This record gives structure tokens, sequence and C-alpha cells, in this order.
């Protein structure tokens, strides 16, 4: 399924991203992300994109998993609409979610639908943020109940049965 | 990309659908079908508890200039509060410019949109439900229709591709 949008150049921008070797080190080698928020923020800025926010996200693959995954992108509007770039989306790849098989630059909406449509059984949330590091102390890696976590502010990409299930 | 949801028991859904030879030979040649697969699934679903059934037409535009849009459709029901589309003859466009539709659907509202959605890069698809499935028919038929004179009330979008933005004046 495709991974640039055509609401916007998002083939031109990520030949430009390209061309800074943080952010391209990342899309040829996408493992371990955070580090990507500020050049791509920077990036968005320059080309005009505003209300820039990071999207913090958890990936669980099931209840009591210890830590579970996390993932940034950043959000940014362009006339009035929201785009996610996810550069390093594809380091899911390997991970249960083939369907994520490059960088993404894409509308809000198509960027759900990439995630929702990639698993059946990880729950997958996020929340935004207006500063980089809060993000990453929100969504990071350390141990985590997931019975004991707050759904206030989190945005659910995908709502496993068992997630229900759990719930009660 | 999934073509079945969890939400529900789509994979038995389907199973029993395809034990039906009527609907079997419709869903292996699925080119055509749409319409006439809408009433024999829509009494399944009925059977199988889903309600408030409607009829979900749909257009499928590669350009303002084209003469005829590309229809669909497919059938919607609720079940245990929640909007499941049957769509069992998606995959007639696998061949046609929508590679990403390789199978029957069985799938939640939501993911229905985005199967669709995510499946062309630049045609413009929306839908209207029908609570009558010859009403729907009607209402997305295959004869000549200019887009410029579609009303969008009562459309609901799952693509909005730039040139039609555009188009929209």
């Amino acid at each position: 399924t495709y991974n640039l949008t055509s609401d916007i150049d998002a083939a031109a921008y990520l030949e430009e991203l390209k061309q800074n070797p943080i952010i391209n080190n990342k899309i040829m080698n996408p493992v371990g992300c955070e580090s990507l928020m500020t050049p791509v923020s920077n990036f968005m800025n320059e080309k005009g994109f505003d209300n820039i926010r990071y999207r913090g996200i958890f990936i669980w693959d099931k209840p009591t998993e210890e830590i579970p995954t996390n993932h940034f992108a950043v959000v940014g509007n362009k006339e009035g609409k929201d785009y996610v770039f996810d550069v390093s989306a594809h380091q899911f790849e390997n991970r249960g979610m083939s369907n994520l098989n490059g960088p993404l630059i894409l509308s809000a909406d198509e960027w759900v639908c990439k995630y929702r449509m990639a698993t059946r059984r990880k729950l997958i949330y996020y929340t935004d943020f207006s500063n980089s590091s809060i993000a990453a102390n929100a969504y990071d890696a350390l141990p985590r109940e997931l019975e004991s976590e707050s759904m206030a502010g989190k945005v659910f990409v995908t709502s496993p049965r068992w997630f229900n299930t759990f719930k009660k």
C-alpha cells in the first residue's frame, strides 16, 4: 500500500529529507527514532508546515507485555490539513507490520489507515505534544503496566479484541 | 493488508457465504456481480443478526472528464452496536488499478474505508448508504454522467484527491 501522499508533494519532501544524513541514516537503517523528531520538525518548519506536533506512539502486543514498543512521528498543518512525517515507520516491517515497508509522509487520515491496516493484534495509540522531549518522556521505553495506564489523551489507532476484553 | 476483521468472526461469515453455490460463484467471478450480490448478502447478514442493513452505492472516478464512473456496491449492517461492511466482490478491482483489493472484504466500517482509501493514490471514491437496494443501484448507476453536475450532498468521501479539490474550483 502507498507510503507517500499526493495531497502534498511527499515524494519531493522525501528526496530532500534523505539529503540530511542524520535522517537518511535512519531511512536506510530504521532501527533505534526519537533523534529524528528534531531534524524532521525543522525541515517541516522550513517547508511552511505549522502547528508542528510530536506524536508519541505505543504499540502493545499483549496485555501482560512488560515494555510496550514506542515510536515517534511529527505532525504538521499545510493549508488547513494535518500531515504526518514518520520516516522510520519501516523499522516495523520485519516486526509483524510488513505493510510498513518504507518511510511515511501521509495525511493524518492516511497515516492512521496505514497503521490500522498493518496489524490486527497490536494495540496502537498515540498522543500529540507541542514539545518533542515531553513526547519522549510520556512514551518512554521503561516498564509499564497497561492496566495502570491512563487512557486520558490517548488516541486509539487500533483496538484489538483482546484489549476490549482486557479493559473489561 | 487484511481483508477480514477480527472484531467479529468475519472468517466464519465468509466461509458460510462461500458455502452457498450462488454466492461462491459470484465471489470467484466478481466482475459485475456486486449489484446482484446485495440481496443475497443482505439476507445472510439479516439471518446472522445484523440490523440496520443498508446498501452502499459507490463511485470511483479516474478524472473529471470521465464519461461514466465505475460503480460498486457493498452492504452495511450493525452488530452489537458497530457497523460492518460486507463487500464480497471488492476484488473485482484487483486487476483494474486497485491491486491491494485482492479478496472479499468483511470489515469494520472504518477498516473498509482504510482499505479503499489506501488502495488508490488518485481515484476519487465516494459513497452513499441507502435503506433500499434498488434505490442504491439507481443512484449509483453506470449511465453517462458529469462529475461537475453531481450534488455532493449525501456523498461520503473515502478519498478526495488533490485534483478533485482543485476541480471543486
